[PDB]
């Protein structure tokens, strides 16, 4: 419980980009009324206390949130931060509305358990008139694997267990969507973005999408799955941008990366524009056709 | 879901063990009746088929129960293996008795979200008199931890996370009990032995149990843990017997050990014989006081 608060706080990527937006670019904060959906330990609304913050309100539906307190106590912010524990739909705030959210409410694949939702709730209910949304764009990309290694781990590893054969759980595995920091080097196509999010502009709606994608594949290979990762933007009036990416060209992050296995592995060859479709549906599943087959994943 | 029967499956130690236990003792298993409790994908049924069982009874309540028809059919067992969907406490089986009982059922630490209290239902219910039950012995051991370094990294990480006191968060981590494999080296006493089971004459009140212990130190140091694991000897009427161990000293399983930390670290001589105690409560809880100290853990 706990533990997984630690860990995202242990995340460099994720923390020092969310800390490195706020301390730069403390004319965003400087006397603002600031909204942190899904506050956590209360990090992000000290650090927006610390840019110049006149308010902030942290919110949290967790448990966490009576640590929050005690940390907010701690640190002397109380006058500055106040924390409201509840669902931000159900919540009642002592302003009709702010000048700034920020959160980190991003889950595996982007989307995948995440509190977009909240985010674009409190969004539409109580950002002011020309207020901001920070991180404020979002994009999902995919890119194609070769690692015949470790598909024979998961596939062809049901032929023979201990001597009997177990087939038929290859169908059952293959639907299950993997977490995993990937080896850069088993990749084998140009990402391609899937998809691009404007949180000042998105709705609930635009959550459950459609692409159709071209893979420029650059080796010559055992297509043996396709990989799924998000870039997170701080965009809006910076003038310091802040950028993290959570693909496998980049340092690691606590959302490594999200691993569609292909039933059938399929060869490419460098130079060819390997067209496919993904469709993301409401917990979440994608739907991915390539090579003429079509299989749905979930997490 | 099917992911975590992979797991288990690809966890040499522990399906190797089984493997060997039954194939190297088949005396054990010819033309006698056989219970899997928990059976999963029904590997340990085809073991035991494969021994010459005259009849195999495996029951699990999950979904994978479905696979394992399947798997059973694919390897053509099906007039010798009967598999059925359900907890052991409800089904119905089509036998009065059975002969042996094999199950996998042991969780972290031992007994943390384990199957003992299943297998010891079947135990009573159904088995023979002068039938078998295996595993039929288990130990719960003890081991005293230095790691100044992981402690840091848990601890008092807590007083400085980017600029803000974070102390009381320290109270909200210890608590929590840690699986994870760990350094041998950092081990600086002998095991102590808390708890020995044997699965023939444990009852379920058995399981909820008090030690005293004493850690004979082997190196001065300052211990900032305990570790816990379990040992599983297959014993009664083997010609070939089977153990293994899931301590640090021996090849990792997906048991791994489990990690008490202490809050307030204090310094040890080798030679000294460290005393304490330790209770383990029904979701399980462990109690532990040493050097004057007592905390309660979870996993
Ligand atoms: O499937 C995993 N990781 C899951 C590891 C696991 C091990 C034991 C049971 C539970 C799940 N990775 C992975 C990465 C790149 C790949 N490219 N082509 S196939 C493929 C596979
Ligand atoms: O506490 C862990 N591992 C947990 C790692 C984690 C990292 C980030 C947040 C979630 C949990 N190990 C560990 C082993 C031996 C030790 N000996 N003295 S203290 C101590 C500690
Ligand atoms: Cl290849
Ligand atoms: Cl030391």
């Amino acid at each position: 419980h706990y533990g997984i608060h630690e860990e995202m706080l242990k995340d460099k990527i994720r923390t020092e980009s969310y800390r490195d937006f706020i301390y730069q670019n403390p004319h965003i904060f400087k006397d603002k009324v600031v909204l942190d959906v899904g506050c956590g330990t209360g990090i992000l609304s000290m650090f927006a206390a610390k840019a110049g913050a006149k308010k902030v309100l942290g919110v949290d539906q967790s448990e966490i949130l009576y640590q929050a307190m005690d940390i907010i106590r701690l640190n002397k912010l109380e006058d500055t931060i106040t924390l409201i524990k509840g669902k931000i739909e159900e919540v009642h705030l002592p302003v009709e509305k702010v000048d700034v959210i920020i959160s980190e409410w991003m889950g595996y694949f982007l989307l995948f358990e995440s509190m977009l939702d909240s985010v674009l709730y409190a969004k539409n209910k109580y950002l002011a008139k020309g207020g901001s949304v920070y991180p404020d764009i979002c994009t999902i990309s995919l890119v194609a694997v070769s690692d015949v290694n470790k598909h024979a781990d998961r596939i062809a590893f049901w032929d023979d267990v201990y001597g009997f054969k177990m087939s038929c759980m290859k169908k059952a595995v293959i639907p299950e969507a993997v977490v995993e920091v990937l080896d850069p080097k088993t990749l084998i196509s140009e990402p391609c973005g899937i998809k691009h999010i404007d949180c000042h502009t998105t709705s609930i709606s635009d959550l459950e999408f459609s692409s159709d994608f071209t893979l420029k594949i650059t080796r010559t290979s055992m297509c043996t799955a396709i990989a799924g990762y998000f870039d997170i933007y701080f965009e809006k009036n910076c003038h310091n941008r802040v950028v993290f990416s959570t693909g496998p060209q980049s340092t690691k992050t606590h959302w490594k990366q999200t691993v569609f296995l292909l039933e059938k592995p399929f060869s490419v060859k460098a130079g060819e524009a390997l067209k496919g479709k993904v469709t993301v549906h409401k917990s979440l599943t994608v739907t991915l056709t390539l090579n003429n087959s079509t299989q749905t994943y979930g997490l």
